[PDB]
C-alpha cells in the first residue's frame, strides 16, 4: 500500500485516524471467530459521512479492498482482510439522532451499542429489543441481519430496520427508504432496505440505521425450568409455540452449557437441559401465560419453574455471555459456532441428533439457542494449534449444516455467512439463487471491492 495513498487517506479523515501500524492492524484483522487473522493493509477511522464517501472513493477508484468494521464481535469471519485493503472503523460516529418517541423510531450511527441505545431511552417508555450476547454496534447487527433472545417476540433486524443510510462502493450517498424517512409500511418500488439487511458490508457501508422501538412491558417475569433430556426440552419449546403462547424469551442450553454458564456466571441451576423463559404483559396476561406454559413444560417433565429486576438481570447477562462461558471451558480455546434455523416441527429431531453426534465423537460442544425462532447455536471448541481438530470440527459443522437443508431449514439463522458458509449458501438457494445474488453483488461493487471473499 503506497506512501502517496495513505497520504490521500490522512488528508479525509485526519492523520490520527489513518493507522498502517502491524498491532493496530492485526487487531482489526480477525472477529471473535476461529477464523485466522488477516490484518488489513490500513486502518481509517472516518469522522462524517463524508469521510466515509471520500474514504470509499479513494478506495475503490484506486482498486484497494474496502472492510467494514464495527465492534468486531461477528463470528463468521466477516472482518477478515483476505485480500488486505483498507478496514475501515466506523465506530467515532457514534450519535443517536431523529429519535420520535410518538413514532416509535430513532436514527442511530455505527458507534451507537443497543447498550447506549436502551440508556438513552430510560424513562422514555421504549426500549430497542434485538439483543444479541455482545455489546455490538447496531448498524453492524444491521449488516449481519443480527437476532436475539427478544426476536421471538419483538422480531430480528430484518424486522426493526426501517430504513438504512448506506455509502455504496464507489462513494455515492443512499437512503434505502428515502432519506429522513420512517413508516410502518410502504409498496413504493423495490424493498432497498431489505437488500442491505444481512449484506454483511459487501454491499456497501451502513453509516446509519432508521430503528423501530418499542414499548416497555408493564409487567415483566422470568424463569428457568430444568428437564430430564433434551427431547423434552424442545418438545415443549415446539409445544409452546403451537399454543401460540406469546413468549417474550425462549432460550435453550443443553446441560454443558447450563454447567458452563454456572462456572462462569455464579448462577447454580440444576446442571440439565434447560429452557430460560421470559414473559412479558398485564399481571392478568402474565398468570395465564404462565399457566399455559407450566401445563405444557409439566407435561414434559419440566421442573416447576425457578422464578426471577436484579436476578433477572443476571440471568440473562449469563445466558448472553453463554459464548464465553464455553470457551472458558478449555482455556486458550478458540471455538466455531454453527447457527442453524429449520421449521419448528422438525427443531426436536435436529436437536436431539446433533446431542447425539457430539457425544459419538471426540469433539467437545456446547448447545445454546434461540429455540423460538426453530434457530441454535452449537459451540465447538478448539485447540488453535490442533489442525486435525480443525479439521473435524469443520467437518462437524458443515453437516449440520447439511442436515439443517435437508430439513428444509436455512445455515444460518442470524449470525450470517462472512468466510465460513459459502459453500452451504451455494447449496441453500441453489445456482439460480446464487446467480441472482451475485447479479445484485455486482452491480452495486462492480470491482469486487467492497469486502471481497465473503458471502458469495
Ligand atoms: C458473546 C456473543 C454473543 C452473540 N450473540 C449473538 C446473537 O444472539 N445473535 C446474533 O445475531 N449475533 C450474535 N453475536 C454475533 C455478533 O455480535 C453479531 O453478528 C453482530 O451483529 C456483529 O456486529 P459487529 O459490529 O460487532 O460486527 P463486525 O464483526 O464488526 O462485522 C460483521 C460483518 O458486518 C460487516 N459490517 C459491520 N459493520 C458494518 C457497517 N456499518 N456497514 C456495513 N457492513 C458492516 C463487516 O464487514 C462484517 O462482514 C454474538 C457475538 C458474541 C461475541
Ligand atoms: C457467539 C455466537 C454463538 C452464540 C450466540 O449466537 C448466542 O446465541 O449467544
Amino acid at each position: 500500500l503506497s506512501q502517496d495513498f495513505v497520504e490521500a487517506l490522512k488528508a479525509v479523515v485526519g492523520s490520527p485516524h489513518v493507522s498502517t501500524a502491524s498491532a493496530v492492524r492485526e487487531q482489526h484483522g480477525h472477529d471473535e471467530s476461529m477464523h485466522r487473522c488477516q490484518p488489513p493493509d490500513a486502518v481509517v477511522w472516518p469522522q462524517n459521512v463524508d469521510q466515509v464517501s471520500r474514504v470509499a472513493s479513494l478506495c475503490y477508484n484506486q482498486g484497494v479492498p474496502i472492510i467494514p468494521f464495527g465492534t468486531g464481535t461477528g463470528v463468521e469471519g466477516g472482518v477478515c482482510a483476505v485480500q488486505g485493503g483498507v478496514c475501515i472503523n466506523l465506530t467515532h460516529m457514534d450519535q443517536i439522532t431523529e429519535l420520535n418517541t410518538e413514532d416509535f423510531s430513532v436514527v442511530v450511527e455505527p458507534g451507537v451499542t443497543r447498550k447506549a441505545l436502551n440508556t438513552h431511552l430510560r424513562d422514555s417508555g421504549l426500549w430497542f429489543p434485538v439483543d444479541p450476547g455482545a455489546d455490538a454496534s447496531l448498524c453492524g447487527m444491521a449488516a449481519t441481519g443480527a437476532s436475539g433472545t427478544n426476536a421471538v417476540r419483538y422480531g430480528t433486524m430484518r424486522d426493526n430496520v426501517i430504513n438504512l443510510e448506506v455509502v455504496l462502493p464507489d462513494g455515492r450517498l443512499l437512503h434505502t427508504a428515502g432519506r429522513g424517512r420512517h413508516y410502518r409500511k410502504s409498496a413504493a418500488g423495490y424493498n432497498l432496505t431489505g437488500l442491505f439487511v444481512g449484506s454483511e458490508g459487501t454491499l456497501g457501508i451502513i453509516t446509519s440505521t432508521t430503528l423501530r422501538l418499542h414499548p416497555a412491558p408493564e409487567a415483566t417475569v422470568a424463569a428457568t425450568c430444568a428437564f430430564p433430556s433434551v427431547q423434552a426440552a424442545v418438545d415443549s419449546t415446539v409445544q409452546i409455540l403451537q399454543a401460540a403462547v406469546p413468549v417474550a424469551r425462549i432460550e435453550f442450553l443443553d446441560d454443558v452449557m447450563m454447567d458452563a454458564c454456572n462456572r462462569h456466571s455464579k448462577l447454580n441451576c440444576p446442571v440439565a437441559p434447560t429452557l430460560f423463559l421470559e414473559f412479558h404483559g398485564s399481571q392478568q396476561t402474565l398468570a395465564e401465560q404462565l399457566q399455559r406454559t407450566e401445563a405444557i413444560t409439566q407435561d414434559n417433565g419440566g421442573s416447576h419453574f425457578s422464578w426471577a429486576a436484579e436476578k433477572r438481570n443476571e440471568l440473562w447477562a449469563a445466558r448472553h455471555n453463554a459464548w464465553y462461558a464455553a470457551l472458558a471451558l478449555s482455556p486458550g480455546s478458540k471455538a466455531y459456532s454453527t447457527d442453524v434455523c429449520v421449521p419448528i416441527s422438525r427443531l426436536p429431531e435436529i436437536l436431539v441428533e446433533t446431542k447425539e453426534e457430539i457425544k459419538a465423537s471426540k469433539l467437545t460442544g456446547a448447545i445454546v439457542g434461540h429455540v423460538g425462532d426453530g434457530n441454535f447455536a452449537c459451540i465447538l471448541l478448539v485447540d488453535p494449534d490442533d489442525a486435525e481438530e480443525q479439521r473435524r470440527v469443520k467437518a462437524f459443522a458443515e453437516n449440520l449444516g447439511r442436515r439443517a437443508l435437508a430439513l428444509g431449514g436455512t445455515c444460518t439463522g442470524e449470525h450470517g455467512i462472512g468466510l465460513g458458509k459459502r459453500q452451504l449458501l451455494q447449496e441453500e438457494v441453489g445456482p439460480v439463487g446464487v446467480e441472482t445474488m451475485r447479479q445484485l453483488k455486482n452491480t452495486l461493487d462492480p470491482r469486487g471491492l467492497m469486502n471481497p471473499g465473503k458471502v458469495l
